[PDB]
């Protein structure tokens, strides 16, 4: 009884979002999974199928998530799912002896760790975004999104090499992925300590059905498998993903408006004069001094739009093109 | 190095009679099936949603028709599983007793979580063990994979030693009675259930528990905040919604187990008296491994144990299929 609340107290209590009419705070897909892929997996459902443990990690979707790898050296066994990339997170938590990362960064990281009880190190980025100096290394996971969240600014290469030389094992969090161009799974080649983790949550309008997927070394991939909860991703959120990427092309023409619309916005932000990071995210973000923050956010309270607001400033999340147009006409007249 | 405690995973070629993973021997219902979809809003898939959906709590009240519990009491996992798994991960020590579900050692290991496995008395009667705060004691009642039923006396021992009790229900549907109704006198307990037997819902993975407020809390900020698809809460509402087309399947699985228990015994069998939708027979390992074989030799999957083995019930010819079988060894 009493030790219970000590599990409390020691974890972020639970609560669930208030969405306005506008909401940009979780860098969300604009648009709805489309109607007729809907229709596609409803047909490609097999009821009987229903009633069954369904292996999580589907066959032939591993064989799509490879195809859409496109790489010459990966199999089977350098893939892996997750009830969304949430879940990865979380269990490779679970899997190493401390967790380190660095603010600002992805805030799940800083909760699944207390919510695991999991020992962690933050420290933070230096003030021009980059990777601190460190002591880590086998025994410690260290998770970089890249793209980072919420700054969606890219890290350089020689700064993930840095640490992956230090023999710590790194988890790339290419949560973003999609709307940057680059990719470090071929450093897969050289790296054997090192996991990139990708989701069908942003690019894909699949956030509500969790999917995520971990590539990797054979050797982590099998440990995460006896970790994670052998059945962790549902056959119909599995069928949404394959179909999914049997019509990535479909997801290619909205992942481009999403970037079209991004630095759309990252331009009107300069020209009136906001400060703001070079995102390479599906969201934009803007520095803001505190009070005059607070001052932006009441506004946009009162108009029914929701960005997140962080220490440093506000993440916005591109929307429809008519929501991104609020957001830059509300910027503007304040 | 990434040491992994020895463990594998993997899935070896389902045989065509499938009957080793108590999974519901009917399909989803096509009409629900198209409910689901029919009430699918296609821009509610790229967001974040609720998990614990306020709609779904309602329903699952309900489902449980007590007169007590509230919104508060209730919550969901990633199927009864992931329950298992969040919960060794909030107390100090899981104790359960074999034979038990085999995932508690599995979901244990794999969790670093703290355990002591104390087997079942020569009765199948939870053992005397030292347990209390801090301790959570994973009880499935229905017991798997014997499929019988623990005596109310037996739960509430654990229960006023002040060790925390997670009563596994996973069979519930079979058995008929739930001791949620104890959570009027203990707050050191949580009932957890699932979709996936009696709702032939195994594949979309859904699990709910019904414990104390400060439990449900506490629970609710270690599991992953949406550990259950927009889709699957769907399936489990509507389903919900048509209780009663799986009572009747439930009350035919019943009926089959029953008639099949009859034949066992009648044939020199021994076994348990299994109240899940599944039968255990007791074989001497080296005659058990003859039964596998050819079985294998059939295209027949059962589920073997270092006791016997568990028999899913399937549809009528399979049980026939299997009666027979049984009788010609
Ligand atoms: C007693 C018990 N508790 C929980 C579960 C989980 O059900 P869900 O996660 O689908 O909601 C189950 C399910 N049992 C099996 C078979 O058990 P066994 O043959 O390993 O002893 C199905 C299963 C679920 N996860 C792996 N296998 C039971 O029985
Ligand atoms: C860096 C990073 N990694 C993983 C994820 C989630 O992947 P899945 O949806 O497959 O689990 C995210 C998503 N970010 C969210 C917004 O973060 P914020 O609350 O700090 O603004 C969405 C989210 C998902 N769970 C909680 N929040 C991510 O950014």
């Amino acid at each position: 009884m009493n030790p219970l609340d000590l599990i409390a107290k020691r974890a972020y209590p639970y609560e669930t979002e208030k969405r306005d009419k506008t909401y940009l705070a979780l860098n969300e897909n604009p648009f709805p999974f489309p109607e007729d892929l809907v229709d596609e997996v409803f047909r490609r459902l097999n009821s009987d199928a229903l009633r069954i443990y369904y292996d999580s990690p589907d066959e032939e979707l591993i064989e799509k998530i490879l195809s859409y790898l496109d790489t010459d050296f990966l199999s089977k066994n350098n893939v892996s799912v997750g009830n969304g990339a949430d879940e990865i997170i979380y269990v490779m938590m679970l899997m190493f002896d401390r967790s380190v990362f660095f603010p600002p960064t992805y805030s799940c990281y800083r909760i699944f760790a207390k919510a695991v009880g999991a020992k962690f190190l933050e420290v933070p980025l230096t003030k021009d975004l980059r990777i601190p100096e460190v002591n880590v290394g086998e025994g410690d996971v260290v998770f970089i999104p890249n793209p980072n969240n919420p700054t969606g600014h890219v890290f350089e290469r020689e700064e993930i090499e840095r640490i992956l030389k230090t023999g710590a094992f790194v988890a790339l969090d290419e949560a973003y992925y999609e709307f940057h161009g680059e990719s470090y799974v071929d450093f897969l080649k050289k790296y054997e300590n090192l996991a990139v983790i990708r989701t069908f949550s942003k690019a894909f309008s699949l956030a509500a059905q969790r999917v995520g997927y971990v590539v990797a070394s054979e050797k982590f991939i099998d440990a995460y498998n006896r970790v994670r909860l052998p059945f962790n991703v549902s056959y119909v959120s599995q069928m949404f993903a394959k179909v999914a990427l049997d019509h990535r092309e479909i997801f290619e023409e909205r992942t481009k408006f999403i970037v079209e619309e991004r630095e759309r916005m990252k331009s009107a932000l300069r020209e009136m004069g906001y400060r703001i990071t070079d995102s390479r995210g599906n969201f934009v973000f803007v520095f803001m001094e505190k009070e005059e923050k607070e001052r932006l956010l009441e506004h946009l309270r009162t108009k029914n739009v929701a960005v997140r607001s962080f220490r440093e400033g506000v993440r916005i999340t591109i929307g429809k093109r008519e929501e991104n147009d609020m957001i830059l006409r509300e910027l503007e007249v304040f």
